[PDB]
């Protein structure tokens, strides 16, 4: 059985922890629940660690006293189709391969499934590690609890003897790098300096060998990503988000200085050897919008190229870990601000951005966000019980599964069927404009080889490439974004109409140029 | 927010608690979750209590770390028919009235329903307190969580100014006495001597005025009835059971000395 | 009422039947259940038939004493979508028309439906008989029992007066030939020599007029295809399968000589005029893997061309009735072994194979097959009854309809939802790779006219055509195969990655060659 340690002893050296722990709702929770510090206490000095204490990062460290939150978190939604490729006619982006050609997502981009699987899915997806990591067998794909207990309880490594990124299956890529992991786990929270900058106290950084890094990591979406383990207060831990909100002074709501002030973030830094090492962002309120924005944002987590001169931006560059913290209509300016693009299109040669699941930046300015609604109201509602102690559901999933606790809790004028119908109106309409944007994008793309081969000038091809950047951005935001318009229907509509406008302009440009070369 | 107390100070006087607490699965659980001992600790000696510390008996004391067990406990099974008299042709004993004539159960004997209601149902049944205690209104019969939070949040007393057992409704009895309560609550666990014998240190005993006793009690089936709050180990607290099993040497399984 | 005949009289001439009948589980079943031999017995001599006895081939001949097996067999699974074209964005092969152009399957290739309909569906499909045969009206499409009672109770013939294959509707083909029928019915079992070779005792052969042959046939999937009517023991009757397993010595499990020996097949030949005429394969065990392999295999059942010189291989050639009995990775070698291909692609001019539903060859080597699992365990499980006599369900259908009797009977650690989720993981992943293989195949195909028209050399076009053969094979196996990877997920994955590799190589080859012609 666990034996409590003398926290007063720890506090004599760890004054930041004392200030947080003694005052919050974990004041009675002994350090031994999460730390084995026996050898540490015997060897530390006032400002040198000595022997490293062992810190538990598994979610069952919290499940001990918070079974309901843990069990709702680990639930697998079997109705969320697993390993379902988005580049298929029945998924999000029927023409994805043509439009993304040149980018590693062509190797595989599946729909998201339940959070229990995030780290294992990151490890096994075809675009990430050259097929190096696989489930131990095909039965393991069902095992959410197993994945939560640890990725390496359910996966294998094709070659434990090597640490380089390479292809073990022919149609795979090696896109993963250490930045990715920040949005899959925080097991490395004590081994990773803020932003992944080089640091003598950091085992891991942006430039580490990702295969070696991968082997050190086990648990998905640690409970402490949103809740400080010492104060039990709401926080974020993601470096890129703290960088945008605090370092860059953009605020938690960049379009609303008042709301940003009322629902703000305080950056707290921890040091190693009296030098800044890592940071967390303590929240004024338990604001799920900002908590979920640790991952459900558009970001850089990869090498790329400069827009100005096409030169390589490698993992060593700060830009390889970046939250744009910009809506779709401010994105092009945000990418120019850091002089960055992701890939050159394999067919058109245009410099293009790669967009990632921008749910947070999309939700801004919606009628719901402006009315003070937050992700948890729809995706983590309070449980309603005929008799019992209320808690917050941690099964993050579509509101379709809990319409009474989500939509209908605020929309008393609707039946469940009416509220579902409202959702489907927006999603159907938005998906139609996504498909039409793809049609026009593809028509434009296919004209590039025809233009080049008819000897159309580089100047005209470059004008078309500029249009491609915009046609791409104003489309891809919405196949990347997971709500199919629901999070901000007016913005989806305006953006997708702009994509089509840009593609149409480029199609006309190229067709005319081709016809002139022929005549 | 709760602030932990120094349990080592408690242990300097409370050696039986130390032996249980330091070894079991609640070794990390601070006393302040269930005891307000600030004034006690300032005034006690190992031989003189001084100020009485306050001990929490409500089930939500355990529900903060054990929500799943608490929430499953307080669920109301609506299919367990409520207030259903057994002496009817469609229940357990169609000829109960004839057979039991002369006993207080003739006044009312309902089928049991969910544990959340045990204490309130004990208080309101027609055979128990002469109809003195009733639900505040007919809606409150559904409120299992309310009953668990405390009987007196959902019940009324027909005459707060008197403490004698008497009939407020014609066809009731006053069968209840202090022993009944031991199978409805253990809120009185520090105020009741073993078996309910007279004792200088007991507020309540077998010979107490049951109406006054009733007013001091709130929670049904406390979680600590089966789980020692200090060791977290399995236990019983009921005096009559310990008396049969241990004092009378009958054993937990009288028909099986090995078991 | 039926009157029993004296079997001793028959046995005096039919010693092979006596040896089988007297010893098996039909020893008490009188010949009159299936044979009207009155005139035969009056006219036969020791080795000349005399008058032909009438043999019942309808399934109700068995339903008499085996109602449960018959009634489960004839059940129509209404959830198996009927007449559903695979070349549609919501079915198996969204780009099928582009990829198969040149082949008769372009005229129509529907998903399979319940076995009751196999013969009528063969007769009415647009690719088979020029639209000659149709249901009597559109209501008849529901009538499984009616189709079982006889195809000609529910179909019509546009022209009873002619017997030639021709088009009655514009967008039909005349692909059917007599070999097809062997996988739809065995009503012809006494009128068809082994392999369909010419034989003076055979009414029908590979070279017969298929329209005339069609009119002689009535019943789907005769009960005796898997069960010898004389011994009641397990068997196969399909010539092509006996040829591969026995004549070619490949074994019932070609990758496993031990299992082949334990679960083998004995070829039994029946003669006419003391010359070999027909054959059956008696099974050592009631092994559904081999029983279902009578039809659920890749095969030739059609004319084609030689790979060596492009010359025609007609129905007269043995190769027009062939079971390759090879997995996807041994197939190209198996097709070269008989010097055969199916069609030339209409756009690329590549010689290509046509792949057919290779479930048996795919299942080989899977974790399930290696563990001794067989088709019936998932598709014909034993019925579980609270009280009753157990029998084998003959409703051959997806295990989704009977998860308790199929998957969960062996996988006790799973709920129904978890087992369905495991299936969907594999099918979703495999379908994504099918769709990507099609994308790359189509991109390659579309470059052929551009290359030809830019004057790219025949030598380069021929290299690309060689790549097309492989890109096609490693894709088409999986749109042909019905499990969408489930029967062998690792093999599906490796094959489909190989298809994409081959197409990519060809795309690069052609693009470079085109660009050089332009510059
Ligand atoms: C001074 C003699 C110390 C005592 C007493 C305790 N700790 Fe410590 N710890 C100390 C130092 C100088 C450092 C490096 C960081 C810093 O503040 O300078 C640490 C670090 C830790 C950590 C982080 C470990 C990691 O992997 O990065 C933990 C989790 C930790 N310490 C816990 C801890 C506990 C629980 C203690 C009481 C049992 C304790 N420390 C005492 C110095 C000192
Ligand atoms: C028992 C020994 C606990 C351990 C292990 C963990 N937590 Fe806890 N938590 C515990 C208590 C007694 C309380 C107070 C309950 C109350 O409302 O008074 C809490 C509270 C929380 C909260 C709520 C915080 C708030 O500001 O309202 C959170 C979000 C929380 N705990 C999170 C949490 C995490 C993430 C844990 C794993 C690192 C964890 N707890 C462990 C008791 C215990
Ligand atoms: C936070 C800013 C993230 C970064 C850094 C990475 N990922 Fe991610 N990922 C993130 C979210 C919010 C989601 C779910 C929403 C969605 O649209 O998918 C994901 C999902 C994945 C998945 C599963 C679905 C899929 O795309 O196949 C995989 C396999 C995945 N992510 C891999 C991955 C890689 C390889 C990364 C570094 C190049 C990476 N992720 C970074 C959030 C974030
Ligand atoms: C961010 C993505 C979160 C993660 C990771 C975890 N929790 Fe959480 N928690 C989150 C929100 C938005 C809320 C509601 C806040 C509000 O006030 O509305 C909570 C709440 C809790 C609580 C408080 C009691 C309750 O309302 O249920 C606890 C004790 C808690 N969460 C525990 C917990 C556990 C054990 C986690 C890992 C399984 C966990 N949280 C992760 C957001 C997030
Ligand atoms: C980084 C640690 C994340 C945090 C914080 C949040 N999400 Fe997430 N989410 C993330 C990933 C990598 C994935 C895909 C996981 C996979 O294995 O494919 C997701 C997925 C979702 C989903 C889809 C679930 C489904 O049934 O398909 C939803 C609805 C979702 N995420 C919502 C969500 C909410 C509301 C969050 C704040 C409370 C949140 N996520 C945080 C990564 C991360
Ligand atoms: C958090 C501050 C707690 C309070 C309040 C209560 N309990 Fe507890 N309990 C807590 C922990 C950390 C553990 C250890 C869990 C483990 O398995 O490691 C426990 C354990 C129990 C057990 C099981 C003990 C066993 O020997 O099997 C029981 C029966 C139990 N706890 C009961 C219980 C009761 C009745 C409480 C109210 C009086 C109570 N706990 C409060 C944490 C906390
Ligand atoms: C609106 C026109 C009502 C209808 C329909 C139903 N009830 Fe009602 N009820 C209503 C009011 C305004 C009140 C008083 C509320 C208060 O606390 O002041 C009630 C009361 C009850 C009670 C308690 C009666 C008592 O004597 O204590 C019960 C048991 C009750 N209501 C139940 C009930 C049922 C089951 C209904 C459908 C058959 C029903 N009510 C309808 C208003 C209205
Ligand atoms: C433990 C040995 C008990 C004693 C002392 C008392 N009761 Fe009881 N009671 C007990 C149980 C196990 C049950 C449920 C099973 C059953 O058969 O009822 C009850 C139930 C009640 C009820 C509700 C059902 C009913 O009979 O109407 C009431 C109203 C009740 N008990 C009252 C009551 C009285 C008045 C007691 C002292 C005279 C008494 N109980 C003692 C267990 C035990
Ligand atoms: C009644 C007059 C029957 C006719 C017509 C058919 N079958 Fe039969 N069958 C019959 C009996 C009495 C038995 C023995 C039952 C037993 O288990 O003892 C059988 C058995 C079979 C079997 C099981 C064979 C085995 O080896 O275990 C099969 C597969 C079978 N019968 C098939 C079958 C077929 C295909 C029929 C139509 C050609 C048919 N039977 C007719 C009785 C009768
Ligand atoms: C009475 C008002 C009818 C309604 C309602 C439906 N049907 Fe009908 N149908 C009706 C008749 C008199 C006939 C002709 C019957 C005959 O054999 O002469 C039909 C025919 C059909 C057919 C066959 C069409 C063809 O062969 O061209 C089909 C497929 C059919 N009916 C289906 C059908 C459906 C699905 C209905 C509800 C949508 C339906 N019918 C209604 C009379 C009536
Ligand atoms: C056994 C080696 C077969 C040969 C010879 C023929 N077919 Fe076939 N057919 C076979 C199976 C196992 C299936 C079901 C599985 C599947 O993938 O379809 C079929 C199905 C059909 C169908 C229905 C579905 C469809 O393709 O439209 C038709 C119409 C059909 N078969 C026609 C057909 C023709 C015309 C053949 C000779 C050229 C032929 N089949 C031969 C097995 C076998
Ligand atoms: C091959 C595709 C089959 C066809 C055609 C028919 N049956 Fe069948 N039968 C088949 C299998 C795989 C089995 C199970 C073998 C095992 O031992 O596991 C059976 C079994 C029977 C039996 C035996 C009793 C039973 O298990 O149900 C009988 C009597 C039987 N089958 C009858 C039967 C009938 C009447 C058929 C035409 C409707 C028929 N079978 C066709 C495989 C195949
Ligand atoms: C040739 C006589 C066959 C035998 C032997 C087996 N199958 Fe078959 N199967 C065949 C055809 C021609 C078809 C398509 C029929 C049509 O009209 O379209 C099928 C179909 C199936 C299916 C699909 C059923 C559905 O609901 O869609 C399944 C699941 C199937 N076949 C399985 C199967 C099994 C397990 C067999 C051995 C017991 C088997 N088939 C034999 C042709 C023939
Ligand atoms: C007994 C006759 C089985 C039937 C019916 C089903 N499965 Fe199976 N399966 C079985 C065994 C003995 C094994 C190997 C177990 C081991 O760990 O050694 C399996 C394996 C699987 C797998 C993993 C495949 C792989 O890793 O390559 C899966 C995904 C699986 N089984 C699923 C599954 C499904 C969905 C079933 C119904 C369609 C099913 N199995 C039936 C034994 C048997
Ligand atoms: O503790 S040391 O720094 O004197
Ligand atoms: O690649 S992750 O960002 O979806
Ligand atoms: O029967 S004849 O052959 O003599
Ligand atoms: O044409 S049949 O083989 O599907
Ligand atoms: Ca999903
Ligand atoms: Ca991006
Ligand atoms: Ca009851
Ligand atoms: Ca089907
Ligand atoms: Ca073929
Ligand atoms: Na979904
Ligand atoms: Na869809
Ligand atoms: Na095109
Ligand atoms: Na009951
Ligand atoms: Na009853
Ligand atoms: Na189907
Ligand atoms: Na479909």
């Amino acid at each position: 059985n666990l034996k409590p340690v003398d926290a007063m002893q720890c506090f004599d050296c760890h004054t930041q922890i004392e200030d947080m722990h003694t005052v919050g709702k974990h004041a009675t929770v002994n350090c031994v629940h999460c730390h084995d510090a026996t050898e540490h206490v015997e060897t530390a000095s006032s400002r040198r660690m000595g022997e490293r204490p062992v810190t538990r990062m598994d979610l069952e460290a919290c499940a001990t006293c918070h079974t309901a939150q843990f069990n709702s978190f680990v639930e697998v939604r079997h109705e969320s189709h697993p390993r379902l490729e988005k580049a298929t006619p029945t998924s999000r982006s029927p023409m994805f391969d043509k439009l993304i050609a040149g980018h590693g997502f062509a190797f595989e981009h599946a729909e998201p499934r339940s959070h229990a699987f995030m780290l294992v899915d990151h490890f096994v997806v075809d675009r990430a590690y050259g097929g190096r990591f696989q489930f131990k067998n095909w039965q393991k794909v069902t095992d959410g609890m197993g994945a939560v207990r640890g990725a390496w309880t359910v996966l294998t490594d094709a070659d434990p003897e090597s640490s380089d990124q390479r292809r073990f299956l022919s149609q795979t890529a090696t896109a993963a790098n250490p930045v990715c992991l920040n949005c899959k786990t925080q097991d490395h929270i004590l081994d990773w300096a803020y932003m992944g900058d080089e640091h003598e106290a950091a085992k891991w950084s942006r430039t580490s060998e990702v295969v070696e890094f991968a082997r050190d990591l086990n648990h998905p979406l640690n409970c402490f990503m949103c809740h400080d383990p010492h104060s039990a207060g709401p926080r974020v831990v993601r470096d890129g988000l703290i960088n945008a909100v605090v370092d860059r002074g953009l605020g938690t709501y960049p379009h609303d200085p008042v709301k940003s002030e009322q629902q703000g973030m305080t950056k707290v830094t921890f040091q190693r050897g009296r030098e800044d090492f890592r940071a967390i962002g303590l929240l004024d309120t338990a604001d799920s919008n900002v908590m979920c924005a640790q991952c459900h944002v558009e970001y850089n987590c990869n090498p790329g190229y400069q827009l100005s001169d096409g030169s390589r931006v490698g993992m060593d560059d700060r830009r390889a870990n970046h939250f744009f913290w910009a809506n779709v209509f401010d994105y092009k300016e945000a990418a120019q601000e850091i002089d960055f693009f992701d890939f050159r299109h394999a067919t058109t040669g245009a410099a293009l951005p790669k967009l990632q699941h921008p749910e947070a930046e999309t939700f801004w300015g919606s009628v719901h966000e402006r009315n003070g609604v937050a992700c948890a109201d729809c995706h983590m509602p309070k449980v309603q019980l005929e008799n019992g102690k209320v808690y917050t559901s941690h099964s993050q999933r579509t509101p379709r599964d809990m319409m009474g606790q989500a939509c209908l809790n605020c929309h008393a004028e609707w039946t469940e069927d009416q509220a579902l119908y409202a959702i489907d109106y927006i999603k159907n309409y938005t998906h139609g404009k996504i498909v039409k944007s793809e049609y026009w994008l593809a028509k434009m793309i296919d004209l590039f080889p025809v233009a080049k081969r008819a000897g159309v000038s580089e100047d005209v091809l470059n004008q078309a490439r500029e249009l491609h950047y915009d046609a791409h951005l104003y489309w891809e935001w919405w196949t990347a974004e997971n709500s199919v318009g629901f999070h901000n229907p007016d913005q989806a509509r305006e953006s997708l109409m702009t994509s089509i406008s840009k593609s149409k302009e480029a199609v006309s440009l190229l067709n005319d140029a081709i016809d002139a070369q022929v005549a």
